[PDB]
């Protein structure tokens, strides 16, 4: 109904930008992964990927890949061949128990974070997770599309309202005028260098019982003790009014996504969502290599390797912040947005850096608003001090301010 | 409607059936995959899975497993670490080129058939796929809920209608009274033992240019040359008013799902869907073992091994139909629905069969309508003549006819 994520019908301007990005080779490239966060082209040239989302370099960990191979060798199937509602392989239960140990919460895996949003948001909107009381579903304007695109489903169940980024004052007003409210947002935003305002949100939760739904896809692993993420690091123990969705193919170094339902010893939320007609019931479970990767990555997150990787990541951020200005400086979030304010210039920049051995993803309309084009750089712990310094060199040679 | 004691009485009823399924052990079981389509419990007791969706038994193919392990070894990463819009691994291109050669069509992979539905249904609803003219979106009542749960997304774009199951009369009427119509249906229904009315549908398409959207999850690999499925077996070459979505974790013996955009030499539908804000743009690509499995399975589907597997499957269907009466008896698709109506009888029957070495999944509400419960058997090529004959023996001891 009212809340919506309409398909873009006017695409002459946007198709022109996509076509140019492909023509310039910054999009549509067939590149091979190569050690050291690098990309190999058909001609043989090698570039450093500055926009990779494996923030801790776990996509290159031989431990994790070996545990994925081992899981497939011993199971000898890619997957079970029934819905998880009927049965699961012991490997799936071991993976979800290992994630539950790490996050300190009841956690289910799904084939993606997007499937996890589809499985949870309509159910949250129905009241079933809020004592039979349909909440007002309040979305942040900059919430990821995996969640925003499902507003119409949420509106089929309750009232959906979208508020301005971090408009805490407006959310409080909605809270004061309604019995039950929920806020759908991203813990770490991939643009603008912003973060979810936890202090005010937790207070509203205390005062009004505001249900908090967070997308931690850029928070898992990169932030917090044992990489539990930004929300759990501040919250400590998850409560019954907070639910988290996340991807495990980024910092965690595995594949798929997950729903952090709440307290580990309360099965009501898992029960409710597992028995609802959505992706957790009828979409394929993660295959056994992915589940092996999850188990090994979880052990690694619980060990002394995670602090070291977060250390090397915070260092590489400081090194980058000392040599290049970008949206976000000293926020300790490994995403830096190189504002260029010009679609044509962002694509030209991207094509230049790539010819110089550095790929930085070009953000243009419709990905970002018009005239707000920029290059999105992601800092990994797997970057060398040289990679970072050698890149700041080539960036200034472009002479953009 | 909420506030109806009935909808709460119905929930207490449904929660009772799900609780019984868990108590009876037909749901919630942790079971290991065992050779020959079998499942092992920790006490060492084993059951034949009469409900596996690996219709050609490819879940146990050593060739596919080996290819999946090899893909992980050579690539040395679980996946790439950017949106596929920026770039892709050569392995992913090899997979999609392989599927494309196999179906004779442009084909993209995604992490699930559900994601394929999410990526395509709103776009078809918008008109961008049908010459700028938003079609009337006509959903069959029994279309799988990965499609049907998204009707609201489509309704925001255009008019959505639901017709009675296989009601080709009602669909033709809609084609007369409207300029452009689309029909969303399953080629082979997930349960209920019914198929799509292809002859009538193809005629309506010739007369009114009706766009046909088919979910081929239970058709892929099961039927047709090179396993191209039910629709393409009868259509021949794909036209530009037909789109197919399918899963590749069932008969194909791999992981993930796929969108069959249409003819191989028209890039428009892929471009439009790839540039829309859905899972094809911002949800993770399949991991490298999954892509290795897709490639090896495609080679398999081109070889003489596929018609051998299809012959064994259809021979097992003939054997089963000669011995057990189920919805779908006589057709050439593996789904056989044993209608029991009562949810109590259905759960008791599944628990009885499971205690006697045969797992048969129980469909009750919300999987199917109330009072329409039943056991969902699925025929697969990995079934022995004795597995089927013995299941028939145990089944008939209940005295249902
Ligand atoms: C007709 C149909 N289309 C799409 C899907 C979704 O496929 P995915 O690729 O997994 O997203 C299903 C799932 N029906 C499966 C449920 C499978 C599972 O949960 O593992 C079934 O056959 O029972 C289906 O039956
Ligand atoms: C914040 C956020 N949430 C969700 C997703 C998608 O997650 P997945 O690929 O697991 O579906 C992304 C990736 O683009 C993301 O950046």
């Amino acid at each position: 109904p009212r809340g919506s994520h309409m398909v873009k019908k006017l695409r002459h301007l946007s198709d022109g930008y996509w076509d140019s990005a492909a023509r310039l080779g910054v999009h549509g490239a067939v590149l091979q992964a190569v050690p050291g966060g690098r990309l190999s082209a058909p001609d043989g040239r090698v570039a450093v990927n500055m926009s990779s989302y494996s923030y801790l370099g776990l996509d290159e960990s031989p431990r994790i890949i070996d545990a994925a191979i081992a899981a497939l060798r011993s199971n000898m199937v890619l997957n079970s061949s029934l819905s998880r509602v009927r049965m699961t392989l012991p490997l799936l239960e071991e993976a979800e128990c290992a994630l539950g140990d790490l996050f300190g919460a009841d956690v289910a895996t799904l084939n993606s974070c997007s499937a996890a949003a589809w499985a949870t948001l309509p159910v949250l909107a129905s009241g079933l997770l809020t004592d039979g009381v349909a909440p007002v579903m309040v979305f942040d304007k900059r919430a990821h599309f995996c969640m925003a695109s499902l507003k119409s489903l949420c509106a089929d169940e309750t009232r959906v309202e979208t508020i301005r980024h971090n408009d805490v004052d407006a959310l409080a007003d909605i809270c004061r005028k309604n019995k039950r409210v929920a806020y759908v947002c991203d813990s770490v935003y991939s643009t603008g260098g912003t973060l979810a305002p936890l202090e005010e949100l937790f207070a509203l939760q205390k005062e009004f019982g505001l249900f908090l739904y967070f997308d931690e896809a850029h928070s898992t692993s990169v932030i917090g003790d044992m990489g539990r993420g930004y929300v759990l690091d501040r919250m400590g123990a998850i409560n019954d009014s907070t639910m988290l969705i996340t991807s495990l193919n980024k910092g965690f170094g595995a594949s798929g996504g997950a729903i952090v339902f709440g307290p580990r010893d309360d099965d009501r939320k898992r029960k409710i969502i597992q028995r609802s007609s959505g992706p957790l019931m009828w979409s394929q479970r993660l295959n056994t290599p992915a589940l092996g990767a999850i188990i090994e990555s979880a052990k690694l997150h619980r060990s002394e390797a995670l602090p070291e990787l977060q250390a090397k990541l915070h260092s590489n951020i400081a090194l980058f912040d000392g040599l290049v200005r970008a949206a976000g400086q000293g926020n300790s979030v490994p995403i830096r947005y190189l504002e260029l304010g010009s679609e044509v210039d962002t694509l030209e920049a991207s094509a230049y850096l790539f010819d110089n051995g550095f790929y930085v993803e070009p953000d243009f309309f419709p990905i970002v608003s018009r005239g707000a084009a920029g290059l999105r750089a992601r800092i990994r712990s797997s970057m060398s001090t040289a990679d970072i310094e050698q890149f700041a060199h080539v960036w200034h040679k472009l002479g953009v301010d």
